[PDB]
C-alpha cells in the first residue's frame, strides 16, 4: 500500500519510540502549566528533540503503520498528570485523555497519517482536519492551512 | 545495586517492553467490567510493561531502587496506564510521578526471590495476588512471583 517511513527509510511499527522532529518552523512533548490535564505541545529549548511518540493501529496486523489509516497516538511515558497520555482532539487542541474506541464514527480521538517534507496528521476517519502549531504560550497543536509537516525518527535507530 | 535480569539473562531496560509471567496462570493485563478505571489483573502472556527508575542513570532496572511501571499501550479509559496503589486496596491507573519526599504510593521496587517480586515502596509490603470478577493485586504475605520476558527479543 502506502507505508508511513522513518527517516532513515524504514516503516514505522506500532509501540515504537519515534520522534516528531519538525521539517518546518522540533519535537512534541507533554507541557501544560501549574496543574492537570497535560496538552501537546511543541518543545521549548534547543537540546529538546522532543518526547518519543508510539503509534498504534486499530487492527491488529503487521503492526506497519500506514499512509491514511487510522490510528492512536501516545507518549508512553509516565507523566505528572493521571490522564492517558493517548491523543484526544477536544473541540481547541489536542490533548492527552483519549480512550479507544472500536464502534462506528464520532471519537475525536483516532489520528491518521498522510504525506506532504515528509507525513503529516490527520485526525479523521471521514476527514476532520490536519494540525498545526497553535501559536502563544505553548506551541498547541490545533489544525490550519500552514501545517506541521515533521519527520519520524527512531529513538535508539 | 544487583540489577533486575530477564529471563534470558539480562537487564531489564527502561522503556523496553516485558511481559510479568507468572511462575505457576497468565501474566497482567489491564481488567475491569464495563467501566473505567482499570485495575491490575491476571489471567495469552497479558500485556506488556514498562519499566522507568526514578533516577536517569545507568538506565537499569535493579533490585531495590523505587520506579514506575506503566502499560505504554491505549486503553478505552481516560485514566494513565502507569501503575497506583489504590490505597482503599488494589493497583489502579492514575500513575502521576513525584520527585517529593515520601508518601506517594505510584512508585514501586523490585526483589528477588522463582526470580523477582514487585513492591510499593513509599516501603509497605510486596503484593500478591488479590482475587478480587477478575484476579487484581494486593499487598501480602502470599506474594506472586513474576519473572520479565522480552516482547521482540
Amino acid at each position: 500500500t502506502n507505508p508511513v517511513l522513518d527517516v532513515d527509510g524504514n516503516e514505522l511499527q506500532r509501540g515504537q519510540l519515534y520522534y516528531a522532529t519538525s521539517v518546518m518552523r522540533g519535537g512534541l512533548t507533554l507541557a501544560a502549566p501549574k496543574g492537570c490535564p497535560l496538552n501537546v505541545a511543541q518543545a521549548p529549548f534547543d537540546e529538546y528533540s522532543g518526547r518519543p511518540l508510539a503509534f498504534f493501529p486499530e487492527n491488529a496486523d503487521d503492526d506497519t503503520v500506514q499512509e491514511g489509516s487510522t490510528l492512536y497516538i501516545m507518549f508512553p511515558e509516565p507523566t505528572r498528570c493521571p490522564q492517558s497520555t493517548v491523543w484526544t482532539f477536544d473541540r481547541t487542541g489536542g490533548t492527552t485523555s483519549k480512550a479507544i474506541g472500536p464502534h462506528n464514527s464520532r471519537f475525536a480521538i483516532r489520528k491518521a497519517g498522510d504525506a506532504s517534507y515528509q507525513i503529516e496528521v490527520c485526525p479523521c476517519s471521514t476527514g476532520v482536519e490536519r494540525p498545526s502549531c497553535r501559536m502563544g504560550t505553548l506551541g498547541l497543536a490545533e489544525g490550519g492551512k500552514n501545517v506541521l509537516l515533521n519527520i519520524n525518527n527512531e529513538s535508539p535507530h
